[PDB]
């Protein structure tokens, strides 16, 4: 499954822009976030997205220039992240897949989290 | 503040262990979790450690026997982490500063969720 | 086109097997050539697979117990390569994909030249 | 002998340049091959220089301003690429052994395949 | 202890601007030296420093506005380098540990060998 | 002149083996040091070589079956590594060159100082 140890989510882009994640399907009416991350590297960026616990989807789109990908654990295939929410990249909670599915009904409802939420550049440094 | 971007909690280690999150202080009643990550790797390991939305207390170990540091977004620093929970590394939620807090009082309660907590090894070939 | 500054052929492996290329579609009645590339890594290798002038066709599989996948220039996009002549990863000179071929009835008459074929395992020192 | 496994060629560049490759000596009056392979990149730029099937003479340059070394296999010794085709770097097939040569008389008659040939720069994302 | 194999001074800057190294405790009346050694990258440096033989005192310091960090060995730990010689990063030979100590009584005996001193930015190859 | 800043001495060696630096030609009768530094590495071993004050003689050696190169700076040429005192890898204080040099007389009076003179492995986490 997707988010356990050895299926961690990892995301690789090109040149500058925003991942934006949705996290929504909460336990017990837990509000739906959605915040965009920024990167303003000109090459390669690498990503980690986390869940958070007591959600039961997960749901990201790229919308930079540049190309975007996400591996999963220490797998070598590295497919094509969302451009759009109509086709966002979404993980049912206990999925081994990342599918494409439109989330545009769930957007709306979401409180913004922009700069703070589970997703995350890698730094130069580590 | 940790957690928000530029600000990104980054963990190294050395040799074999587990690092092992507690995500407490939940708003709405929301059942605290624990879970250790483990690592075999015998060289060094660069993690990704994120918080979960709805939380306002997260604190972590490290248990292996090698060291074990922090480092927050791209700065150089690298600090020792915790390595029991009566001297945790802990973050308040909206820090600046990771600091040594006793959450003997907060383990029982926790729920377990061992290799599916917000805390990820970074993989040979990201 | 693959093949062409900006679309080089790239692949990535996972612990020890043999990267096969096979040579056909010579121009000028040039016989077909066929070479096993074996790495003892255990880990990552990464790989250099050129074309030879004069050939149309390039077809290569992995033999291993761990993934392979091929990368297209500096794209971010890594998909797998075939694992048997009969749905061989393919290039057909001028194309900018890379297609599932069966090339069975190619191999048994290509000269053997293991270990002397142009496909290359990187190494750690560059 | 050069371009076996073990002993890949590889270059190592620095500063923007191109690095060019004449391939020739071709068996069954194959024609003889000159292509030039430009880069931008202001720092370290790596190369796989691969000969071509039914060849037997591999000649190459490189015009930069910067240094240009080669590496066979993962030995360490780097040492300098010829700058011109009156002193080219030139590999007679079979030898272990990276010898100058004028191929002056060669040139001409080469057909000009520019970001063509078997010589591929590296991206930053391998 | 430090300058051991094992226990290797290595520092991390970010931005451009000076390490400087004053060698002194001089045995016999040997003169101390101090030297500035600049780098102009606008990223991370890796560093090297090296004690003198015949030498017992060893106070760095780094002037930039960016981050300087020291690392000991294959250690985890980096920790902040001294930005004045008042409070100097200072190392009596013999210990295993990094201390401050205010060297400015020092640093106006000692010789100027700025740019030849025993501290050593490392390259982009290697 | 090899030591000034953008000359600075670097080792490549592969395997495990010792690296030994005879320091000599102390002013004022300053004793000589010889000191072997070894490394375990089955792979690649990245290392800075450091003069010391007040000495105008620096000579090293590589006991080991795997190669050892200099490089110089951040130049891209790799030269072999002298493998026996009588052919000792050798440089004259001031000297932009690394010569060839017996110093097999020198090395009887001078004092040892194994695992503590100026030649340092780069870590796995630098
Ligand atoms: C039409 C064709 O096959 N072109 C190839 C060319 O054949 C000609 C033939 O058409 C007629 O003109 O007689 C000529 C005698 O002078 C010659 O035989 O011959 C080239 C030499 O074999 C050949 O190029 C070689 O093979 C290619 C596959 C490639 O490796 C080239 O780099 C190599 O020099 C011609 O093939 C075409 O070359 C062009 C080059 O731009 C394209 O690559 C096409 O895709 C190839 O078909
Ligand atoms: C001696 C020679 O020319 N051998 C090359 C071989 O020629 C024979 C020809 O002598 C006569 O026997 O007709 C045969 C057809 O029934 C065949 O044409 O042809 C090989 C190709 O079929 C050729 O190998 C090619 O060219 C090489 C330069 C190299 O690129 C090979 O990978 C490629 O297949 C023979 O050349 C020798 O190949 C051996 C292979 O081990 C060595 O590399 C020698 O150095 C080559 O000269
Ligand atoms: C049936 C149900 O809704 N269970 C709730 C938990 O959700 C499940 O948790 C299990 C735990 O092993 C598993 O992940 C299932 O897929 C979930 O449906 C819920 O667990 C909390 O929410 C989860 C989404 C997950 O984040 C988990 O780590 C977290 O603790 C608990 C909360 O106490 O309540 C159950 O009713
Ligand atoms: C006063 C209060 O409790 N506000 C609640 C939110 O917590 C604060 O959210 C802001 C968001 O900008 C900020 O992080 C503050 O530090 C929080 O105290 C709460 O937000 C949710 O829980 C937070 C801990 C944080 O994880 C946030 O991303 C998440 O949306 C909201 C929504 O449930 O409830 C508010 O009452
Ligand atoms: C003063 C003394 O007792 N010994 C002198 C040496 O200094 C010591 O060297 C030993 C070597 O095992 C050890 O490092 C001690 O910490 C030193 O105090 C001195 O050695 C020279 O200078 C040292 C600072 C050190 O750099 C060493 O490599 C160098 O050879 C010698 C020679 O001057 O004199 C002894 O009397
Ligand atoms: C003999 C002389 O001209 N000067 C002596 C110093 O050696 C020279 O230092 C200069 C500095 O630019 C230069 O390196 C010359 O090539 C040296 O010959 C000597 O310096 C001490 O020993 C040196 C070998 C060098 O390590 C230097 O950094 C160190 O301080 C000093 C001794 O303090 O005496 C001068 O007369």
């Amino acid at each position: 499954a997707i988010f356990h140890t050895g299926s961690e989510l990892f995301i690789i882009t090109r040149g500058p822009g925003k991942l934006t994640l949705l996290t929504w399907g909460g336990l017990n009416n837990l509000r739906s976030v959605i915040g965009a991350i920024p990167t303003e590297n000109t090459g390669v960026t690498k990503w980690a997205v986390s869940f958070s616990h007591n959600y039961t989807r997960f749901s990201f789109i790229w919308e930079g220039q540049g190309e975007a990908c996400y591996q999963i654990g220490n797998g070598l295939t590295r497919s094509p992240v969302g451009r759009s929410w109509s086709s966002s990249s979404t993980i049912h909670w206990g999925s081994s897949t990342v599918i494409t599915e439109d989330v545009t009904s769930v957007v709306p409802g979401a409180v913004n989290r922009d700069k703070v939420t589970t997703a995350y550049a890698l730094p130069d440094n580590l």
